[PDB]
């Protein structure tokens, strides 16, 4: 299992389509695909 160490309440959580359901902001237990954003803001294009 995969782990992501510490992001800062700075950070606010990623609101996205959300497959496998409803379109929402990420709550605990949520599922996630491989490419899915975890975070609002830009993300690494080396990690992409």
């Amino acid at each position: 299992e995969v782990v992501y160490d510490k992001i800062s309440k700075r950070q606010r959580l990623r609101v996205f389509k959300h497959e496998d359901g409803s379109e929402r902001v990420l709550s605990d237990g949520d599922h996630v695909e491989v490419g899915q954003q975890l975070m609002e803001g830009s993300a690494d294009p080396h990690e992409v």
